[PDB]
């Protein structure tokens, strides 16, 4: 045929052991001669620039980066001229062309070469996607490359997971060859960040290389940071927090009622709540979504205020015996415990409880009055008042007389009664020239007081009678003197 | 001498009796004819213009209105022409001239006329002032001028003015006389408007002459008009008469305090007083003057008007025990009965006076309360109020108790106290979780009403203790249960 060579482009192995590079080339069958030589140059193709010399023909003499590091395998006669170097050291990394060297002139570098990478650790393959859920394989690639050692695979933290099965060496490229060993196994959600290690040494040496890889095994969301039952005063500051675990990145939301309010793509979220309403109260509930899997939890907010200044609606008016039903009603967050009560007296009480409600069958005069409802709590208390008036015929107090001084006498009748009555003074006698009489009425509370000055009125006292009228009913006293 | 003649110049008498015009007369002594004759021309002096004949020398012939009522008295010889008319008629009066006749040509008429006047009323003479304290004189005048009558004067209407003195014929002028009779008295103020009388009469005649005149004696004024003591209301209308009587005209004054007022000359005079103030009270005096006396007189305007609203000073506030002293106190027109009083009863009574004073040696708390002070009276009452509060030691009633329900207890203690006391609850137990006891204490009047409520108490009732604090005490009631 033509001039040339094959050989592999990229070929590796460890440090301290061998490599064995193997080739083949041609020349023109038009020319004859025997004892075809060759040479192995080291980084540099051609003799003008002096490169290293790996290996050439009847030289003991080589490159002192080679000496005793090189060989050759092969009859070059069969066009063979497989290399093999033992004892590498990093130095050692390069490419390598061959040229032959059959009589004179007749001298080829041949333009293909190898380059000799050597590494010291193996080659761990992981799938880009690891699901949880799913059966996961890993396998560990090791450049068997050496005649002379043969590496054996060792499978270190794999721990409980599954045995691993081995492989023998495997065509990689063209012309190298590979150690293979499988692992099969099933990951738990924790399973990421696990460090996986794969060892190869060979036998009778000391050497041993390892290496190592940290899994990504993606899992759904698990929310496991959430509050308690969380209870609240209004125009506190609320934090809900909501923490999720997931290696792929979770989406965080915070939802109450089927709405929106906040979300986000982060591992935690807070909810801040600055001047808390009654209408802030309720349940929230944290979504954890992710293309993976989903978790969500809900927690109680109770806010919790003083009850509201109670409001007071019923009966107002009412006139004597007849049945006054009064309700004192309040909302509030937390339960309250109130009461209702007049000076000097406590009317009704009730445990914990929205309203309460207040009735008086019948009702006497002496229930007139202003009450008070008081909606005691926890977080304050705030107070209400009303008004209870109670009609009532009028009724002539026996604290009232007829006084009389030396010139003139004087009268003095007080009743009580709701609607004010109508004061009269009556007596017995004709009409005088006036001189009159007169009266003077002021009114405290339910007591009308009226005071009458008869003057001129002889030493006999005169019959004096007052009377009062409102609604309801009449009544007159027929009043009596206080002599001395 | 020469021609001429004398003659009076204006002669009179009455209706009835004769007249006597007397005369002399001359021409010149150069001429000596004997058997001088006379005429006399009524109305007229030339013949040329006939005139009536009342006397022609040796002719019975005379005019009409002259036959038998002429007559000549004297020789014309002696130049005396003297001329009698009887039986005078109110014709005949006019002038009279005289003529001579001796010889031819030697005629001539006198120049010098008398005229006869015709009275049937006699002359009363007055002097312009007639003072009522002085003595004044009238004169009665009439005309004796007839030798064949003899008038006699009789004052008539003198009554009791003092008795007439007599005179005798005067000379007036020049040849005429006359009959003058005196009267001689002094005039009461009311003679002023009298009717005094002179009546000539003669004795054989039926003829009587009356004439009469009306006095005007000027006299100092006399208030006889002036009302009583006034009493009057205010804004009401004040009519004040100050009635004069005098001749001449009075000049009358309104004057009070020293000051002018109104003023006018009339008979009476009204003063006019609209909306009366109690300024206007006092006395007013009305002064009468004339340039011949004065008189005056006072009455006394009394203004009434309900009195004013009272004014209370004194001490509002008062600590227990201590004396309280008030002064009501109100002027007014009309004296007025007043009276204080708080409710269902009256405290003091003055009966018609300025002033009421009422006191309170030691008070006790229910001498705390709204007063009344009323200044009643006839012509209107008006009130005023005043409050008089009183401080004292707190006092726990016992009308306070611990009521305790099924799960929690609350206490009631009520005081009473002006100063409103700091109230407090205790009771011997540490400090607890709260689950706070919380109290609530409104006021009316002097009671504080407060209500505490305990909470979670344990079945076994706690011992309850309340106190109150004011500037002047300090009390504690350990409080009791009231168990169903
Ligand atoms: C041709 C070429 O691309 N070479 C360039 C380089 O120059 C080389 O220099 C060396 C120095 O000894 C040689 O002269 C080489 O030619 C020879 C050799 O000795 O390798 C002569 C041989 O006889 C000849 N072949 C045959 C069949 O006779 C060989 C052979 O053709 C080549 O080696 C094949 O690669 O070549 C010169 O080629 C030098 O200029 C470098 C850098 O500039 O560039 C090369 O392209
Ligand atoms: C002079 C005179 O003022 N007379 C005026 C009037 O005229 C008279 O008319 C009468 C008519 O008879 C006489 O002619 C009068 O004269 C006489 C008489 O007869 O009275 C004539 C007498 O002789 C003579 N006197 C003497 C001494 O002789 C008298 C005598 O002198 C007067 O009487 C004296 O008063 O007069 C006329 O005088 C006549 O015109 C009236 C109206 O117009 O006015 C007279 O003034
Ligand atoms: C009278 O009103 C009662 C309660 O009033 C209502 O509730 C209170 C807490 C406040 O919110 C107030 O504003 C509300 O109006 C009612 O429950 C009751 O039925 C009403 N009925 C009447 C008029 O007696
Ligand atoms: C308090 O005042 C008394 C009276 O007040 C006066 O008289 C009354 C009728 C009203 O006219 C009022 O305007 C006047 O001021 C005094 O008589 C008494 O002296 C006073 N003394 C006090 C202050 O106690
Ligand atoms: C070249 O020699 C090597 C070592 O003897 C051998 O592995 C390879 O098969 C040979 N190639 C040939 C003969 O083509
Ligand atoms: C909820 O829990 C977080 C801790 O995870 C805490 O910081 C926060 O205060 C809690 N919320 C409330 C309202 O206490
Ligand atoms: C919570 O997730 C479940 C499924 O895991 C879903 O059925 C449910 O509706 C979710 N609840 C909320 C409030 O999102
Ligand atoms: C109730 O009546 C009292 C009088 O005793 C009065 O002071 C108060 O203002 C009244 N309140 C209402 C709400 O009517
Ligand atoms: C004129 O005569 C009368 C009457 O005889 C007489 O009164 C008067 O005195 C006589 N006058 C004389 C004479 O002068
Ligand atoms: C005073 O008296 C007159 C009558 O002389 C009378 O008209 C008037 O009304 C009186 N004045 C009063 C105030 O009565
Ligand atoms: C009244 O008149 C007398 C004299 O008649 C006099 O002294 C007195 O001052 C007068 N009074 C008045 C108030 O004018
Ligand atoms: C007096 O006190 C009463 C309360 O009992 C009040 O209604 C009234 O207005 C007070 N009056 C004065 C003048 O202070
Ligand atoms: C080798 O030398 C050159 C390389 O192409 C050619 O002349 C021929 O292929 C020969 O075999
Ligand atoms: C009368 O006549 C006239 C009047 O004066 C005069 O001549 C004389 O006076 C005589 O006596």
């Amino acid at each position: 045929g033509h001039w040339g060579a094959w050989m592999p482009s990229t070929i590796s192995a460890f440090e301290g052991t061998c490599v064995s590079i193997p080739c083949r080339f041609d020349f023109p069958d038009e020319l004859r001669p025997a004892v075809v030589h060759g040479v192995w140059y080291f980084n540099s193709p051609y003799p003008k620039n002096y490169p290293p010399v790996v290996f050439k023909s009847r030289t003991q003499v080589v490159h002192e980066s080679f000496q005793g590091r090189s060989r050759l395998l092969g009859d070059l006669g069969l066009r063979n001229c497989t290399l093999l170097l033992s004892t590498l050291s990093p130095e050692l990394g390069g490419k390598y062309y061959f040229r032959g060297d059959l009589g004179g002139y007749n001298q080829y570098t041949f333009s293909e070469h190898s380059v000799l990478d050597i590494v010291n650790t193996p080659n761990i393959v992981v799938p880009p996607e690891v699901v949880a859920g799913t059966e996961v394989e890993v396998s560990c690639m090791v450049p068997d490359n050496c005649p002379e050692l043969r590496p054996e695979l060792s499978w270190l933290g794999h721990e409980g997971l599954g045995e691993p099965t081995v492989l023998g060496r495997l065509r990689e490229d063209e012309g190298t060859w590979v150690q293979v060993s499988l692992l099969h196994f099933v990951p738990t959600r924790e399973a990421n960040g696990h460090r996986l290690g794969c060892q190869a040494a060979f036998p009778n040496t000391t050497l041993q290389f390892e290496g190592y890889a940290s899994l990504d095994v993606k899992y759904p969301p698990v929310i496991v940071e959430m509050n308690s039952s969380v209870e609240a005063i209004e125009g506190s500051h609320v934090s809900l927090l909501c923490g999720a675990d997931s290696n792929p990145p979770p989406l965080l939301t915070w939802m109450r009622d089927g709405m929106v309010l906040r979300e986000a793509v982060a591992k935690s979220l807070y909810l801040d709540l600055e001047e808390v309403t009654p209408g802030e109260d309720g349940v929230y509930a944290c979504l954890a979504e992710n293309a993976y899997g989903q978790d969500n939890r809900t927690v109680e907010l109770s806010v919790m205020y003083a009850p509201w200044k109670p409001t007071v609606n019923g009966t107002v008016v009412a006139v004597e015996g007849e049945t006054v039903s009064i309700l004192c009603s309040t909302q509030s967050n937390p339960d309250p415990i109130l009461t209702i009560f007049k000076e000097k007296q406590i009317l009704a009480t009730v445990i914990y409880e929205s309203q309460l409600q207040l009735e008086l069958p019948a009702v006497t005069p002496e229930d007139d009055g202003e009450y008070w409802c008081v909606a005691e709590n926890q977080y304050g208390q705030r107070a209400t008042a009303f008004n209870l008036s109670v009609e009532f015929a009028p009724i002539i107090l026996l604290e009232s007389h007829c006084a009389a001084a030396r010139d003139t006498v004087q009268c003095l009748c007080v009743v009580k009664s709701n609607p004010e009555p109508s004061v009269a003074f009556e007596l017995p006698s004709t009409v005088n020239e006036t001189e009159r009489e007169f009266v003077y009425s002021e009114r405290s509370g339910l007591l009308l007081t009226s005071i009458l000055t008869i003057r001129g009125q002889a030493q006999a006292p005169p019959r004096v009678i007052c009377t009062s009228r409102n609604l309801y009913g009449t009544q007159s006293l027929e009043l009596p003197f206080q002599g001395a």
